[PDB]
């Protein structure tokens, strides 16, 4: 007699459930012609990146403000897709910014200290999305 299906995950792990966290700015890629439009769309905000609990491996959460209590765009990890650290012809191919594409069609160009954070954070979620399991 049993319910779930999940399996048996046990692992003495002796790290942080925190992978990475870090104040940059992010931006999502559409019209945004609510005005006459100028100040650069860069929004401040708070990446946090840890484990989630009943099922979800990981959550992506955008503290906008950073200083808010709780998360305003908060995306779990099983929406991203795909990351591409590819830049437009407008952009001037920033060595510190990366787009995140989740599954609901939506790309958010983030951009962190510099080229040596930027990376690490593409590893952070990358070494998430995949490493969840095929099923369940």
């Amino acid at each position: 007699g049993s319910s779930g299906s999940s399996g048996n995950l046990a692992a003495k792990v002796e790290l942080v459930d925190i992978q990475r966290e870090g104040a940059l700015r992010f931006m999502v890629a559409d019209d945004a012609a609510s005005g006459p439009g100028g100040t650069a769309q860069w929004q401040k905000c708070r990446l946090l990146l840890r484990r989630a609990v009943a099922g979800e491996r990981f959550r992506l959460e955008f503290f906008v403000p950073p200083k808010a209590s709780r998360p305003k765009v908060s995306i779990p990890l099983s929406a991203i897709i795909e990351v591409r650290t590819t830049m437009p012809l407008e952009m001037p191919e920033k060595d510190n910014t990366f787009v995140l594409k989740v599954e609901n069609g939506a790309e958010y160009i983030l951009e962190t200290i510099d080229s040596l954070q930027k990376h690490s954070w593409v590893a952070d979620i990358q070494g998430c999305v995949d490493s969840g399991p095929s099923s369940g």
